[PDB]
C-alpha cells in the first residue's frame, strides 16, 4: 500500500499540471484535506492548518472518523481553536503519503508508484498546493494560517507567495530556515533509511522495505524531541518490566520502539526522505528580488496579528528562530504577540504539552475573532 | 590490524582467572599504559588516568612516540597534570582495543580473537584490571586517581573496591550510572553498528566490516557530545566545498571527517562491550548497597578530591557531578566542586583546556 489515509478523507484535485519549484510538473495529482467546524456566510471564519512532518489531515476526531486527530486537544468544540468559532481546515502536505500526492503514489505515465522519480519537492510547493486547496473550497481569505514545525515553514512560504489569502498567522516552532544541528539530525535519520539494505535504491515496494531504518529515524527523532532532562524524569534507570545478545534492557528503551514500531508501520521511507530533504533546503529570505534575506521577507508579509510561540527547551528549531519570525512580522507592521513556553517537552511540545500551549492559542483566536 | 596498540605501549598481565563481575574469567590477558614524568624515590607521586570510552593510554606525546596524545595539552612538563610534578600512568580500560585484552584480542585458548566469546564487560572489572595494574608496578598508594567520562565510573568503582589505593581524586564529567537519555544514545549508537551488513555477528574480517555503522555511531555521538547551540553558530548552512539524498552541508561533511578518522582505529565489537557497561554500572550496588551510591560514594577513603563537570553536558548532567562531590564530601573527603561555563558540553574536559586546565593545576599543585 505505502499509502495511510484517514477514512474520511477528501480530496481536491490539482488541476492539470502541477509545476513543481525545483523542476518538472505533476499531473493528475491531488491534496488530502478535512475540515472541522461550520464555515460561516461570510466565508471569514476558515482557518487552514499546516502539520508537522508526519502529520495527515486528520487533525481532530469528528463522527464520520472517532478516531484521535494528532491534534486532539488543540482543535474541536470548545478547544484552543475551536471548532464552535472556525472552520478548520487541515491539509496532508503534498510529497507525503497519507492522502496527498507523494513518491508512494501511482505516477499517471507508468501506472507505477513515483518512487524516486517523483520531483524533488519544497516547502513552496507544499505553499502552493495548499493554496488552492483552499481557493478550490470557495475561500478567497482565510481568517488564520496555522502552522506548526515543518508546517511553520509551509506556512510562511504560503504568506510569502500569497500574500492576500490570510489575515492572520499562528507560527509554533516554526523557523524561516534549518540551522546546522537539525540539519544534521534529520542528515542521520535519512542515513538510516539509505543505510538499509532494504531501501533497494527506493524500490521496496510492496516487501518490508527499510524498516530498521525507519525505526531508528523515529527513535533518533524522538530523542532530540523532547530534552535529554525530562528523559531521565520520566523513565530514570528502570528495567523492562517485561524482564538475545545486546538487546534492550531499559524501559526508555521499551518505549522508544514501540512509538518507533508505529511510525515505521504508518509512513513511507521514499516520502520521509522527500519531506526531510524540503525541510533542509527551503529559506525564507534566499530569492524573489526583494532583499533583507529572511528578515525582510517577514517584513513584507501582509498579515494583520499574528500568535508566535516556541519551547524554550527546543533543541531542532531553538526559540531563538521563533522569535525572529516575531520579530520580522512585527517589522513589517503585525500586531504580534511572542510567547516562549516553559515546558520540557521540546520541539514535540506543540503536540504533547497543550495544556501549555493550548491557552495562549485560545487567547489569540480570541481576538481574532 | 584488528587491534590499534600505540608504539610505545608497556603491558602488565592480569593474573590467569582473573574473575569478570558478570561471570567467566580472562587467562593470558594484559593491560597496555603508558607513563609521563618520573616517579620519585618513595613512589608517593604517582597519578592514575582512566580515560573515555574512545580512549587509548597514550595521553601525551614522549620521545618513543612523538604523536600527540588525547590530552596534549593536559599532561606534560609545566602542564596542569605536570609530569615534571607526577608520574602519570594512563591505562588502556579492559575490554578496549588499543592494547588491553578485548574482543579484538587473541583469546588464548582458541588462538582466534574472542569477538563476541569475550566475557560481558563490566566497569568493575576495568577497575580491577587498572587497580592490578598500579600494584604491579610496586605502586601502593596513589598520589591521585583522575577519570574522565567513562573513567570517572572507573575511577569511582576502583575508589569503592580497593580504598587504599588512592589519596586524592579528580573527577571530570563523571557520573555514579548513567542516566536514560545517555542509555538511549549509547543504545542507538549499539544499533547503527549491529544494524550494519557488515557486522555479521560480531564475525566481520580484515576490511571494513560495519564501517558505515561505526560512523553513524561516531556522528550521533559527536552530535551529542557538544551543544546543538554550539552547532549552529560553527558552519551555518555553508554547503560542502568540493563539487539521491546524499550529503550536501558543511556540517555533514564535517561530521563524515571525524567520523572516519574514529572508525579507522576502533573495534566495533570492543566498541560494544564498552558502550553496554557504561549503562550497566551503578555505583549504589557496591558495598552491601547501603545507602545507594550516597553511601558508597561517604564510604570511599579519599582525602581531597575535585569534581568537574560542564553546565552543557547532556550526557552526564552537571546534576551528576554535584552528586559525586555532595557524596564524597559527606564521607569527609576534602571537595571542591566547579561547575564550568562552557559551550563543548560533555568533550570539555577534552577540547576546552583554557577551563578545564587551571582548576586542575591548582588542585595538584596543593596535592603536591
Amino acid at each position: 500500500m505505502r499509502e495511510f489515509i484517514p477514512p474520511a478523507s477528501r480530496f481536491i484535485e490539482l488541476p492539470d499540471g502541477f509545476a513543481m519549484r525545483r523542476g518538472g510538473a505533476l499531473y493528475g495529482a491531488r491534496i488530502a484535506y478535512e475540515t472541522f467546524g461550520s464555515l460561516n456566510a461570510a466565508r471569514d471564519n476558515a482557518v487552514l492548518v499546516l502539520t508537522a512532518l508526519s502529520g495527515d489531515a486528520h487533525a481532530a476526531s469528528r463522527p464520520d472518523d472517532p478516531t484521535p486527530g494528532w491534534w486532539e486537544a488543540m482543535v474541536g468544540p470548545g478547544k484552543p481553536v475551536d471548532t464552535d468559532l472556525w472552520h478548520v481546515i487541515c491539509v496532508n502536505s503534498l510529497g507525503s503519503c497519507k492522502g496527498s500526492t507523494g513518491p508512494a503514489s501511482t505516477d499517471p505515465r507508468t501506472g507505477e508508484p513515483y518512487r524516486l522519480s517523483f520531483p524533488e519537492l519544497s516547502i513552496e510547493d507544499i505553499a502552493d498546493a495548499a493554496a488552492h486547496t483552499v481557493r478550490a473550497l470557495g475561500i478567497s481569505r482565510l481568517a488564520c494560517v496555522v502552522g506548526a514545525s515543518m508546517g511553520g515553514m509551509s506556512a510562511l512560504a504560503l504568506l510569502a507567495r500569497h500574500p492576500e489569502l490570510a489575515r492572520t498567522h499562528i507560527s509554533l516552532s516554526g523557523a524561516v530556515h534549518a540551522l546546522p544541528f537539525s540539519i544534521a539530525v534529520r542528515s542521520l535519520q535519512r542515513e538510516a533509511i539509505r543505510s538499509d539494505p532494504g531501501w533497494l535504491q527506493g524500490h521496496y515496494d510492496e516487501g518490508e522495505g527499510p524498516r530498521r531504518g525507519m525505526l531508528t529515524a523515529r527513535k533518533l527523532g524522538m530523542m532530540t524531541y523532547r530534552s535529554a532532562q525530562e528523559w531521565d524524569c520520566r523513565f530514570g534507570r528502570t528495567r523492562i518490566g517485561e524482564r538475545g545478545r545486546f538487546g534492550p534492557e531499559f524501559e526508555v528503551e521499551s518505549y522508544l520502539d514501540f512509538h518507533a514500531q508505529r511510525f515505521a508501520d504508518r509512513f513511507d521511507p521514499n516520502s520521509y526522505l522527500y519531506l526531510s530533504h524540503a525541510m533542509d533546503q527551503f529559506d525564507l529570505g534566499d530569492g524573489g528580488g526583494g532583499g533583507g534575506g529572511a528578515p525582510g521577507a517577514l517584513s513584507r508579509m501582509r498579515v494583520e496579528r499574528a500568535l508566535v510561540m516556541g519551547a524554550r527547551t527546543d533543541i531542532l528549531f531553538p526559540l531563538s528562530q521563533q522569535q525572529e519570525i516575531a520579530d520580522g512580522l512585527s517589522a513589517g507592521g503585525a500586531d504580534v504577540s511572542f510567547l516562549p513556553v516553559d515546558t520540557p517537552a521540546g520541539h514535540d511540545a506543540f503536540l504533547v504539552d497543550i495544556e501549555r500551549f493550548g491557552p495562549p492559542v485560545a487567547k489569540f483566536l480570541a481576538i481574532v475573532a
